């Protein structure tokens, strides 16, 4: 049978393959870059050239699909953050080719941004992309076979289950949609714990447990009373800082009304989108299982003037004639707390506490500390190509999407950057952040977490503690033993030229006052531990499980697509109709959109490791004293291995069937 | 035990990890670029702030490990991609966010360099690096547990093996023991990385080496090339031809030592031949080698010429394979000239350069919108930027240094160096018709359509080419019609007729057609693709495994070629050896180095996703519908000619090495 009727009888005969059946994963960026440009998708120029500032295209898509915009998405986002490389490239901000340059000509480069844009002080760049995102995302799409079409929950959860591979990077694969009973009390606290933003809980304040233990007498629920006048390790999420955040009185509503646009103009036509400032109540019981036991949905000054409702079970084993998964009530109360849970991390937790905190204190060591210097060298290498990607969500991630499925507004879009909402709580958490405070081993301490002493294991479900504690130390050893190499006292610190003027520049111009002023060998050693720990697995343990989290949306959704009930009254008669009103599932209300970006947002910041760095710092140090540097890179490398393994324990640690914290595994 | 504890007794405690049992595998590019601004391998400013366009360290680096420096190479060299694809977004030749221009910009964008450089016509581009990969590659490294330490093939031979842990990527040729076999030795002529420049023996060479056969006296050597059944030939004896060397010439590069500029006076030299082959293709169709002349110089008479022990693949000596060193030699030579044409012509001109031309062109002449500019974009994603680093460091930097033709490295004089002499030969001589898959194959004298006796079992780049080529122009020919039904449509087309021209003027590819036919176009747009993906990655996909054992196929000889026959009849392994870069002296442990680095610079986007992606863009409300369709039968032929491939691999003799490169 010759290459001649082999040919042939493939060309001949029927397609023995159907593309349909292989799924497009990622795009040929060659006929990608066609069909933006086919689309006109792109950067318009004059007959001279230069550019216009407008694009090709006056109005965007007009028909898609949700895996092809999903996918869509995905690369032009690549693409943009690829442009941001080589801009600061050609700007020098960070070049792929080094070039010794000295302190002098730094501070004419590395400058700070005024505020203008509405952001923290930031790198200085030498809307317009905004619209290109949104041409991208169709009119309007098939709805058949999407993750959002249900119309009912167990409609999308049969659809939701069905995307996960055949037979930790097993769990990206999927979502907590795995787990069949999601919406249980157990798998909502526990994303307090081990969830993508573990580290804002705290102990509940007299002030507020009073406040609770005086609404709980009202509503006639002397169980939930005795509870916590007892008050036996009652913790808290307190979202109720919005409000103060964003500067609303407690007479108004957090709304987002999302003015449809057809091309620049708008067609009249809008959605209104929904955020509470909720705050939830929990019980930590001696087994170790978080328990929640109270939501305000919207707390305005007090709980005579907020919406409160308390759970029906009091305890982790308690039982009720009504099953957890037909309690509309609780279960949409818990939907709430997560919406507030969501803005909270996406925004403070993940953007402003790892990201811009981060791209000040760059800024001041770029600016401040020559290249040469022992800190530039321990630290510039936690920094690669961190401030170009921070354009790029500057200038898309926050206007064009976290801005638009949150339900803070008032507008989407808005001209005005400042009077947004969203940009007011960035503004807010930055200025309340408190770089000390989250030095791991105060954070445990003022939270109310006693992780060195406790032999319980009530924190047994807690492993971002037990993992961070542990690696905080193993990080702060290593600093400290390179430091110690140059800082052998409190001296050589007060009398180097560079660090009093370095910690001033973070304090005034990067405006982190909670920065300190270091002397000591051991304020050193825990502010260059503490950018690390924020540069690496701070970010990695908020950045890790985005997806997994947040892609099922009915577990996490970013805002409320139903005004919240008048009154407690209005909460109980909740049935499931009301708990998916409020969920972006079906066609009316352009759900299908909030769906995708909701879902695709966790992909967008999903585009490196310690092991890595100490073998590299310890393979150019085998040739301040490089020896003692040698070392402790050699000890760093073994004490995250070690370490490694103690983490996997703490996930096993957890009582039974509580998902795995895999997050800080070499 | 509470995390107080565990943390301590991981303090307290000795080390349970030994960072010396883990190798570095990848760097951390934070450190490494502190470490090459520690070692001041950077560029140096003025207060001003401006570039000097000298680096900042005016010396090289002193000590390091073959593994550390291998790592260091692979690194820099990526950096300088990265730099390229920077600044290539920066001057618009490859915007990375897309930008509609109009083809009257496009022309002032897209402009052709004028030669001074040395290269062929390439984009205009708006040794200063080459001198930071010279500073990476240390004065002198530890031999201790390095792959050339040897001192004998059985060491080396020993240590490549115990390096092996995408199954086939992991290992090169030394994991069969008998790589130095005629049978091994001649596959890499059908399914190595330069399967396409063997031919059939035109009858005035068999004549010659007839000729010469008498005189050395085989009458059974005779009998056979008379008889003349199948012979085929690899013919380097043009090397002279291209770089003007006389007969009366030797092929050497002297290799000068630089401290930081200026030369130690301290030398290496390294000698290539251009070698000829004569070969048998069996009725079985294992391919046989007869004779090999070391190197060609006007007449077998002025030539040293060796005919194999073995006159069949079945024939048996009382002389082993492994121990005929003056054949074994004489086959080593015979690689370093297939190493010269394959990374020169094959790879470097025949794909990556002939491309550049042909895009330069194409953005010139056909405008954005166009369905020609559209199905041939996107074959060509950042391809100029990486040309550059290539142009700016592999030639001049690499190829130019371990390759035996010189006549010297470094060499100020780019034009009068001989390996850009062999470029502009290659670029000139190449014929863009001649290498469309099927007149390739007639050509050179191969009835791949016809033939049932199965002599081809063993040539799968030819079989899975042949039928590749087919699917490709398939595909292409559905696309085509959708716009160009009928050859007037083509003929009256604006851009057609000056495209052609652009090409064979600027381009200087007078081999590229000039269209009117459907047939025409078709073949052209179809050679493009095969081009920019199936032959760049057949010539590419394996050059680890063939190269990276480098007594398998070296780039160039570290001993002259023996005087005469006589000499080389008395070579033994210590004459093999010696000629190899193996030891310490001889500065043979660089050789080493780079030779078997080149692939993996290399080594820095298939069909099926292409196919996948042109579909899922035209599924939506020329002709678009016939597009979609064209991708979705292609998708599918692939996938069925991909099995097609796979039973060629497994269709060649007992034992023969895969051919699994055009694999989806
Ligand atoms: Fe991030
Ligand atoms: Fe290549």
């Amino acid at each position: 049978v010759p290459p001649r009727s082999k040919l042939d009888s493939i060309l001949s005969s029927g397609l023995e393959h159907n593309i349909d059946h292989d799924p497009l994963e990622v795009w040929d960026k060659g006929v990608f870059l066609n069909e933006l440009l086919k689309q006109g998708i792109a950067l318009s120029t004059n007959e001279n050239g230069t550019l216009d500032g407008e694009l090709v295209a006056d109005e965007g898509l007009k028909k898609g699909s949700y895996k092809g915009t999903r996918l869509a998405l995905t690369e032009i986002y690549s693409i943009l953050e690829d442009a941001a490389v080589s801009h600061f490239d050609k700007r020098g901000y960070e070049p792929i080719f080094p070039v010794k340059r000295e302190l002098d000509l730094k501070k004419r480069i590395y400058q700070w941004s005024d505020g203008t844009d509405g952001y923290p002080p930031h790198l200085k760049v030498d809307s317009k992309i905004a619209q290109a995102v949104s041409f991208i995302i169709p009119k309007d799409i098939d709805h058949e076979n999407t993750p959002y079409k249900g119309p009912t929950l167990a409609d999308v959860e049969k659809f939701n289950k069905a995307q996960f591979p055949k037979t930790a990077d097993i769990m990206k694969g999927r979502n907590i949609g795995e787990y069949d009973d999601w919406y249980s009390d157990a798998r909502f606290a526990q994303q307090h714990f081990s969830g993508v933003n573990p580290s804002t809980i705290e102990t509940a304040s007299q002030d507020k447990i009073k406040e609770y233990i005086s609404e709980a007498q009202k509503q006639g629920l002397d169980k939930v009373k005795a509870i916590l006048e007892d008050g036996k390790d009652i913790l808290i999420q307190d979202y109720s800082y919005f409000r103060e955040a964003t500067g609303a009185t407690n007479e108004q509503i957090f709304q987002n009304t999302v003015y449809e646009l057809k091309g620049t103009t708008p067609t009249g036509k809008t959605t209104s989108r929904y955020a509470a400032a909720s705050v939830v109540i929990f019980q930590l019981h001696e087994d170790g299982r978080l328990h929640p036991l109270a939501i305000t949905l919207d707390y305005k000054g007090s709980l005579d003037n907020s919406i409160t409702i308390f759970n029906r079970r009091l305890s982790p084993d308690d039982t009720c004639d009504i099953a957890e998964k037909e309690d509309w009530p609780w279960r949409y109360a818990k939907t709430v707390a997560q919406t507030a849970d969501w803005a909270r991390h996406e925004v403070a937790t993940h953007l402003v506490d790892t990201h811009m905190i981060e791209e000040a204190i760059i800024v001041a060591t770029n600016r401040i500390i020559p290249e040469g210097e022992l800190l530039y060298e321990i630290l510039s290498p936690h920094w690669f190509r961190t401030l170009s990607l921070n354009a790029a969500a500057r200038k898309l991630l926050v206007p064009g999407v976290i801005a638009r499925i949150a339900g803070f507004g008032p507008t989407s879009p808005s001209l005005d950057f400042k009077g947004n909402n969203a940009f007011k709580l960035i503004d807010w958490s930055y200025k309340n952040f408190n770089f000390q405070d989250k030095y791991i081993p105060n954070d445990l301490k003022k939270r109310g977490f006693d992780i060195k002493g406790d032999k319980s294991g009530k924190y047994k479900n807690y492993p971002y503690a037990n993992d961070m504690y542990l690696l905080w130390g193993i990080i702060r050893n290593f600093v400290k033993t390179v430091i110690e190499s140059q800082y052998t006292s409190d001296h050589v610190v007060q009398k180097d030229p560079y660090i009093g003027g370095w910690c001033k520049e973070i304090q005034t111009n990067g405006q982190i006052p909670t920065f300190p002023t270091i002397t000591t060998v051991e304020q050193l050693i825990d502010a260059v531990t503490m950018c690390i720990h924020t540069a690496s697995p701070q970010h990695t343990a908020v950045n890790y499980l985005q997806d997994y989290y947040y892609s099922f949306v009915p577990a996490k959704p970013p805002a409320l697509c139903t005004p919240l009930p008048q009154d407690l009254s209005a909460l109980q008669g909740y049935t499931e109709k009301d708990l998916t009103a409020a969920l972006p599932i079906g066609t009316e209300d352009m759900k299908w959109k909030d769906w995708l970006l909701a879902a695709q947002l966790p992909e967008l910041l999903s585009y490196y490791n310690l092991i890595t760095y100490a073998k590299s710092l310890y393979n150019v140090n085998k040739n301040f004293n490089c020896k003692t540097i040698k070392k402790a890179a050699a000890d760093f490398y073994s004490h995250l291995k070690s370490a490694g393994v103690e983490f996997e324990n703490y996930s096993k640690g957890q009582t039974a069937g509580t998902v795995e914290y895999p997050v800080l595994q070499p």
